[PDB]
């Protein structure tokens, strides 16, 4: 027989969000027809193929690196993206955007660090990247940071953005941003995003997506810090390493409590790489902190899940 | 020896992997003498058979982070943080570990951002902040460390606060590269109190051998810092061993560093069961590698195996 499939033995708290570099916290399910579940990070098939902008480093997510140039008489800088390894980014390559690029619309605040090469002198500054901005054009090779300085950064020198969290306008309706289910225009206004990972949805009666949820840090304002990924990053890493051929439509998983030794709920991990659970309504799952997922068997699509309590 | 699930290391190129002492990618392989200093890092410490040691822990993002609640220090811009553990549960100073898991394992000043949310109304705040790990006030084993910041009135008490490491600084009017000092442990419990439950110091104990270091360059946010940061095991190997837990058949895993294009072996090295790597070489050398090469476990050798000299 073929290579056995498995998922990591890791508690939810032991794993990482695949869409922002922070730990998972809780499992969340709810209905999803009023939005588009089409995230591009944390997207991998159960047999290890990365889709969208998904990539293996759990820290290089929503980071940017390249050289900056100042925009005259503003406190903003244009960055020319270079690849993860400081190599040139190629925009003709059949991906939506540099791997790791943010896949939601909001203003991400972090720090831009720079090292001057001739002498090893370094500088760092609060900087914010706004992914809705018309200047957010990562697939063209360039994005824009609004910072708190007009003089410090130098041209031609390696600069790095390190994400911290998200902001929203105080006056504007609380929680009105970021919008975790709207993809940016990776090439800017009036262009189609390309090579995207598919949108996903439940396709069985009584079934809803299962989200692995973190809370992004807020830096300023009343932002909506909710962040759902469809696979923990370690799952991506796992499937990529393991490459077990999917035997059937869906991989049945049991979420077990090690303390009582019983199954708490079951769920389907679809081969294209997302999880559905049997439940109607918005629900914050209650799990033991030391519960874990374990693969059970390959079943076909029409397998009926026991309702999740 | 015995009939046992085979040992393995992940098929990842160096650049696909992450530094186990600070949340940034790996960059290059580096070797050099280590007799003139103590190699005792407490992050990126794991046995080949899956025992996490020191303050080593699984999340790559939770390294050099701190979280807890803060109180202001009057007439300064500093705050004291009472540390929670990763799950936001209280930190148990009696747990047999050197410090909260993931605490920094070197003396230096880490610059980052402190973010906070007021539970009650969803209001947020974030400020530049630095933690100086050499400072008298750096006492993570007794559940408290001190941040210097740029605000006086803004952080609230009894609210969830998080520190996100960005990089490192130094004082430019002093000897360039004098800090951070990657191979000096903080005093986890502060002054006049010994460190406890440390992962052992490491050293090559074999004629002609040197440590192999997985090396990253920490972001610098000010001045002329020493941004080299070397870990003994990539975080992904820690992760891997912990999950796998393959029984070790000897004290030495022979690895070959392979180029999958050509098929041919670039060099060979020893991955010791206590969890660090050595290589046959004398002197400082930044290893030249093909971008797509990776390490491969080939067999368990006894303690008198001689490595082919790495070029
Ligand atoms: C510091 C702060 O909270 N600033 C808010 C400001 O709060 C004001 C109100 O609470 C009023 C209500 O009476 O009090 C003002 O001062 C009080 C003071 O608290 C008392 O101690 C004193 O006895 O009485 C005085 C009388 O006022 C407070 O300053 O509200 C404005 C609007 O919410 C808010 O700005 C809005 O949201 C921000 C993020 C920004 O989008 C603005 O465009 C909006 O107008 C202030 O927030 C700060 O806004 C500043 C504008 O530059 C800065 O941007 C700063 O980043 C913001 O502070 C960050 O986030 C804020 C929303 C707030 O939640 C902070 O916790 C956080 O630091
Ligand atoms: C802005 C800056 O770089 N400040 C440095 C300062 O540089 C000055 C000197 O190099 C003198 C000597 O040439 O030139 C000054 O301006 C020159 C300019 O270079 C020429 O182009 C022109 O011909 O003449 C002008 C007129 O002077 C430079 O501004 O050097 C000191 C030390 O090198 C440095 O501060 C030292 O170390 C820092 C960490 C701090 O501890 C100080 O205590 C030390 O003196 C300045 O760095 C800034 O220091 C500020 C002091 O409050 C802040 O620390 C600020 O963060 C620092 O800026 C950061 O680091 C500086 C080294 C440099 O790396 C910056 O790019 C970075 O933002």
């Amino acid at each position: 027989r073929t290579k056995p499939f498995t998922v990591p033995i890791l508690t939810v708290e032991e794993m990482t969000n695949s869409r922002f570099p922070i730990p998972l916290e809780k499992l969340f399910t709810g209905p999803s027809s009023a939005f588009v579940v089409q995230p591009q990070n944390g997207r991998c098939t159960t047999d290890g193929a990365l889709l969208g902008t998904t990539q293996l480093s759990p820290v290089d997510i929503c980071t940017f690196r390249g050289d900056v140039t100042h925009i005259a008489g503003t406190q903003n800088y244009t960055m020319n993206l270079a690849s993860q390894n400081w190599n040139n980014y190629d925009p003709t390559e059949e991906i939506p955007a540099p791997l790791g690029t943010p896949d939601f619309v909001g203003k991400i605040q972090g720090v831009l660090t720079q090292t001057t090469r001739r002498d090893g002198s370094t500088r760092g500054h609060k900087a914010t990247v706004s992914t809705g901005s018309v200047h957010f054009t990562p697939k063209l090779g360039s994005v824009q940071f609004s910072t708190d300085t007009s003089n410090d950064f130098e041209t031609g020198q390696n600069t790095r953005f390190t994400p911290v969290g998200v902001v929203q306008d105080g006056s504007t309706t609380h929680q009105n941003e970021p919008q975790q289910w709207v993809l940016p225009d990776y090439s800017g206004r009036d262009s189609h995003n390309v090579h995207l990972a598919p949108a996903v949805a439940p396709t069985f009666p009584g079934e809803q997506l299962l989200f692995f949820r973190s809370t992004m840090p807020g830096c300023s304002g009343y932002p909506n810090m909710n962040l759902d990924c469809l696979l923990p990053q370690e799952w991506v890493q796992h499937f990529y390493q393991e490459s077990a051929p999917a035997q059937s439509d869906v991989a049945l998983l049991r979420f077990v409590n090690p303390d009582t030794g019983r199954v708490l709920f079951e769920c389907k991990l679809h081969k294209s790489g997302y999880v559905t659970v049997a439940h109607t309504g918005q629900h914050d799952l209650v799990i033991p902190p030391n519960g874990y997922f374990r693969f059970d068997s390959w079943v076909n699509q029409f397998y009926t899940l026991a309702p999740m309590g």
